[PDB]
């Protein structure tokens, strides 16, 4: 998961697909690899370190540890939505999980 964002994440967003749901937007494309990457785009406004540095955790966690479920070869942008932020501190993990992963298990094909 070395994804390269300023470089890819542009192209990410002009020439893969999208999915979302009311906490994330994950958009995707094909990376020609066995194997994808992660990137986490989280907007400033989200907050300081101590709450951006959290989710991008929780995150990296879902990613790694569903490694072997979610799809192969695509590079994947993670995007959390403004009702993330607005709900964040009363949102738990298993639901963060659940809707991370609703999204990424579609990555299709």
């Amino acid at each position: 998961e070395r994804l390269r964002l300023r470089r890819d994440f542009l192209l990410i967003f002009k020439e893969g697909k999208s999915l979302q749901n009311e906490y994330f937007v994950v958009l995707f494309r094909k990376n020609g690899m066995d194997y994808s990457r992660l990137g986490i785009v989280v907007k400033r406004k989200f907050g300081k370190a101590t709450r951006r540095n959290k989710l991008k955790r929780w995150v990296r966690e879902i990613f790694r540890r569903n490694k072997g479920v979610i799809p192969k070869g695509f590079d994947i942008v993670v995007i959390p939505r403004k009702k993330l932020s607005e709900e964040f501190e009363r949102v738990d993990f298993w639901t963060v999980r659940e809707k991370l992963l609703n999204l990424l298990k579609r990555i299709e094909g």
